[PDB]
């Protein structure tokens, strides 16, 4: 009984460092200045390093080390310890640890490709990477295994005292492991369609199925302040993105006021910034530029509570929409899931007007205008309408699905950044300034992050081998294994 309580104490570091709560300067580097901006969700008002940074594709490797260091320092060590102490003795403990582990580590595989996963811990001299496919094969094995163990112990209440997501209810942990597996299956759907359909159907036809109610969403019901509260409100260092303004305002989406605040730069209107701005000529340094852009829309308080969002029920309905579009057994009806996806997102924020919104076929994303620097203006790239069109092509149908999922995933930039790179949707604005020297394409946009400095330093051979598992050079232009060019079908 004492062994249990000792192990149970290792879960909170895992909960708090998937999407890192503290210190917010470390969250800023883990995610905010890569995925949160690359997704088209947010934009830093300040052109850090005189405008030569991640957002203009001149990558700051000291920042990007933290995408790797946070999960490997705080999550993978705890998971390995839990596995070693409980896999035989307390399988339910191992099971929930594996689920949290795949949660943290598929993000990493979705940034770097090859990651250290099945071989983590094996030596202090070297560390051997899995290829991304192998990492994904391990993800599916791990969820199925942990889904089986929890089903065998579904009524045990012994996790209650350590559960920041579900208060010890293994029913929810199974429905979330199913939903997570469905997400990864959707991700490998273009590159490995038989495996994707197989894995997708395993979760769609499980007796307990996937998340479908808002309380069953996966959240960390934390105590610490939301990391983005410091960045948004204390630092003024992140604001609404122009792509969010194009799509949310054009649709007259009521979530815009759940997600953002009316701006100061244009009173009573929501205003985003183009990501990828250089240090412009009108400004003598980055602080004078930030001064004119800090006045755009803040993120709103409702999305920056201590409760951190990892998987909405809305998302799962859109994963079901694409599953059905692709013909996976047990996915249900494509239109019905799409409409319910939007419904579940409104309900999440207690918003009315759903019937009018899902029937609207005249509203489109608006052109983006920058009142400070009108050279930044750009016609809306996304032209899709809301109401389901059963006669649209498979690309347009997928676009409608992925575009509403993107609204619904906010503010979790990482999942939306992966989905954008996988599908090309929604059509977020490209960068204004591409300082990659051609290593990254402006219209295709950034594809990945190169293996991190700490690994180059202390794991050189492991990195050299990991590069042979990439489908291109070790830089930000190389498509990840699930990122396949051409159609989505
Ligand atoms: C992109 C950018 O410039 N962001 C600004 C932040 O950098 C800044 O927060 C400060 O960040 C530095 C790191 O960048 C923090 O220093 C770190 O302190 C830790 C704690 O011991 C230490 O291990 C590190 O050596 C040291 N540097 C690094 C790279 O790890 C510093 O404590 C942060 N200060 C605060 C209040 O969080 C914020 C705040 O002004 O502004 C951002 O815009």
């Amino acid at each position: 009984e004492v062994d249990f309580q000792n192990v149970g104490s290792l879960y909170k570091p895992m909960f708090e460092n998937i999407y890192q709560y503290t210190p917010p300067w470390s969250y800023q580097l883990q995610q905010n200045l890569n995925a949160d901006v690359f997704s088209g969700y947010m934009t830093n008002p300040r052109p850090f390093v005189a405008g030569a940074n991640n957002t203009t594709y001149n990558l700051v490797s000291g920042w990007n080390n933290f995408i790797w260091s946070v999960p490997y320092s705080n999550v993978m060590n705890n998971a390995k310890t839990i596995e070693e102490e409980t896999k035989d003795e307390f399988p339910e403990l191992f099971a929930v640890s594996q689920i949290l582990k795949v949660t943290a580590m598929h993000r990493v595989a979705d940034v770097f490709g090859p990651i250290v996963y099945t071989k983590f811990g094996e030596s202090a001299t070297t560390s051997e990477y899995d290829s991304q496919e192998e990492a994904y094969n391990a993800f599916f094995n791990d969820l199925e295994e942990a889904i089986q163990i929890l089903s065998d112990n579904i009524d045990s209440p012994r996790f209650t005292a350590f559960d920041l997501a579900y208060g010890g209810n293994y029913t929810n942990w199974i429905k979330y492991a199913n939903s997570l597996r469905l997400r990864l299956a959707i991700r490998i759907s273009k590159v490995s369609p038989a495996k994707a359909k197989s894995e997708g159907e395993k979760s769609l036809n499980h007796s307990l199925g996937v998340i479908e109610t808002n309380p069953d969403g996966f959240f960390v019901n934390g105590t610490l302040d939301h990391p983005v509260r410091t960045i948004n409100n204390s630092w003024g260092d992140i604001r609404m993105n122009a792509s969010m303004e194009s799509i949310l305002v054009g649709y007259e989406d009521p979530r815009v006021d759940s997600y953002f605040n009316a701006s100061e730069v244009v009173e009573g209107e929501f205003k985003g910034i183009r990501n990828g701005l250089p240090l412009l000529s009108e400004y003598d340094d980055e602080l004078a530029q930030k001064a004119d852009y800090i006045t755009f829309s803040l993120l709103s308080d409702e999305v920056l509570t201590p409760r951190v969002q990892l998987m909405t029920a809305a998302e799962v309905f859109f994963l079901k929409a694409e599953a059905a579009l692709r013909g996976w057994s047990g996915a249900g009806d494509t239109r019905t899931n799409y409409e319910q996806g939007i419904t579940t997102s409104f309900q999440q924020y207690g918003l009315s007007g759903i019937s009018e919104y899902i029937a609207n076929n005249t509203r489109t994303p608006i052109d983006y205008v920058d009142p400070v620097t009108p050279a930044n203006n750009i016609n809306a790239l996304s032209t899709i309408t809301i109401e389901w069109d059963e006669a649209a092509s498979n690309e347009e149908k997928l676009e409608r699905i992925i575009t509403q999922k993107w609204i619904a995933l906010f503010p979790e930039g990482q999942e939306a950044w992966s989905e954008y790179r996988r599908t090309g949707y929604p059509k977020i604005f490209p960068v204004i300034s591409n300082q990659s020297g051609g290593v990254v394409d402006t219209d295709l946009q950034i594809r990945r992050i190169p293996f991190v400095d700490s690994e180059l330093q202390t794991n050189p051979d492991g990195v050299a081998d990991a590069i042979t598992k990439l489908g291109g050079p070790d830089n930000a232009g190389t498509r990840l294994w699930w990122d396949v060019p051409g159609g989505n079908f």
